[PDB]
C-alpha cells in the first residue's frame, strides 16, 4: 500500500541530487550514505533539524531518471570511495530504490525553481513540498522496503 509513504513524507522536506555517475549512487544504496560540498552540507543540517523527515531525491546527470529516495537519518558527521572537498556523511535510510523516468514526471513544476519542471534544478535544489510529495508517489512501489523501523527513528 502507499500509507505508509504517505505517513513519512507527512510535512517533510525535500531535495534533488544530482550525480555525475551510476558508481556513487550505487554505494549510496549499498552503504546507506551520502555526502556533498559544504554549501549543501549546511543547507540539509539545517532541514534536518528543521523537518519530520528529510528526502533526498536521486538522479544521475544523462540519465533520463531517478534512481531513487532516501531519507536523512543523520546530520552529516566526518571513508568512502567516491568517483569525483567533501564535507561530513549524511546516514540515509532507503525509502525506494526503484527508477523512475523523467517522461512520468513532466506534470509536475517545481515552484521553488521558477516552476521547471522538477527533473531540472542543480544539485541540492529543494522541492516545494506538494511537489515532491506528488513525485514521491509516482516512484513504482519497492515491495523489499519496510517503512516500519524508519517510521520509529520520527
Amino acid at each position: 500500500g502507499t500509507s505508509k509513504l504517505k505517513y513519512v513524507l507527512q510535512d517533510a522536506r525535500f531535495f534533488l541530487i544530482k550525480s555525475n555517475n551510476h558508481e556513487n549512487v550505487s554505494l549510496a544504496k549499498a552503504k546507506g550514505v551520502w555526502s556533498t560540498l559544504p554549501v549543501n552540507e549546511k543547507k540539509l543540517n539545517l532541514a534536518f533539524r528543521s523537518a519530520r523527515s528529510v528526502i533526498l531525491i536521486f538522479s544521475v546527470r544523462e540519465s533520463g531518471k531517478f534512481q531513487g529516495f532516501a531519507r536523512l537519518s543523520s546530520e552529516s558527521h566526518h571513508p568512502i570511495h567516491w568517483v569525483l572537498m567533501l564535507g561530513g556523511v549524511f546516514k540515509i535510510d532507503w525509502i525506494c530504490r526503484r527508477e523512475l523516468p523523467f517522461t512520468k514526471s513532466a506534470h509536475l513544476t517545481n515552484p521553488w525553481n521558477e516552476h521547471k519542471p522538477v527533473k531540472i534544478g542543480r544539485d541540492g535544489q529543494e522541492i516545494e513540498l506538494e511537489c515532491g510529495t506528488q513525485l514521491c508517489l509516482l516512484f513504482p512501489p519497492d515491495e523489499s522496503i519496510d517503512l516500519y523501523q524508519v517510521i520509529h527513528k520520527m
